[PDB]
């Protein structure tokens, strides 16, 4: 009876195994565009993905993760609110059963169909496992997905999903270029928060882009054909793998843009 996104093991239950669920810097949050503060001290984000090396795609039972070689500084995030260099380890999405929900962060209470998380860890901590123990360990770049025109740079991902339908399945996934998932603008909001799944550790500088990417209805429909279950177990569609907005508490969201 481990955590998940059902009635009996979903977000309202997580605090029993993971008490930090009710902590002081949990994610996601609603982004109130009118009360976010423009911060002129914030730097442009530096997204350096030209040498990114993707390796594998994995159904981990709650998402599909596209994994990168993080054994060197090949795909790094810097600048913005960060001090130091953060290496890309993996990206994944959170999505809904319907186009009107699926994002974790919301914008003036608006839910997008999905949210992309590009996960990076602070190289001064040496590895991801160590980084998650630290208040500045991770930098997650969050990008909203709306349904409309297809995102061509997403289709290679969509096309391999039928090979990792069930929990624990993996497939080789080389030469995928994550630059193909980024919007035009790197205008962002930023705040200190947490992993949005167990263990809910409070180790994340969130960087949420203002501009959504468009994906097609067919693209997101293919996300919804994945399974939470293992092969040979009863079929539970992998949908609604998002945590709702948490209390902002003693935090202010900062904007990079006016
Ligand atoms: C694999 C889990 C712990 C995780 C790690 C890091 C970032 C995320 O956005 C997320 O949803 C989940
Ligand atoms: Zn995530």
């Amino acid at each position: 009876h481990h955590w998940g996104y059902g009635k009996h093991n979903g977000p309202e239950h997580w605090h029993k195994d993971f008490p930090i669920a009710k902590g002081e810097r949990q994610s996601p949050v609603d982004i109130d565009t009118h009360t976010a503060k423009y911060d002129p001290s914030l730097k442009p984000l530096s997204v350096s993905y030209d040498q990114a090396t993707s390796l594998r795609i994995l159904n981990n039972g709650h998402a599909f993760n596209v994994e990168f070689d993080d054994s060197q500084d090949k795909a790094v995030l810097k600048g913005g609110p960060l001090d130091g260099t953060y290496r890309l380890i993996q990206f994944h999405f959170h999505w809904g059963s319907l186009d009107g929900q699926g994002s974790e962060h919301t914008v003036d209470k608006k839910k997008y169909a999905a949210e992309l998380h590009l996960v990076h860890w602070n190289t001064k901590y040496g590895d991801f496992g160590k980084a998650v123990q630290q208040p500045d360990g991770l930098a997650v770049l969050g990008i909203f997905l709306k349904v409309g025109s297809a995102k061509p740079g997403l289709q290679k991902v969509v096309d391999v999903l039928d090979s990792i339908k069930t929990k624990g399945k993996s497939a080789d996934f080389t030469n995928f270029d994550p630059r193909g998932l980024l919007p035009e603008s790197l205008d962002y909001w930023t705040y200190p928060g947490s992993l949005t799944t167990p263990p809910l550790l409070e180790c994340v500088t969130w960087i949420v882009l203002k501009e959504p990417i468009s994906v097609s209805s067919e693209q997101v429909l293919k996300f919804r054909k994945l399974n939470f279950n293992g092969e040979g177990e009863p079929e539970e569609l992998m949908v609604d793998n998002w945590r709702p907005a948490q209390p902002l508490k003693n935090r202010q969201i900062k904007a990079s843009f006016k």
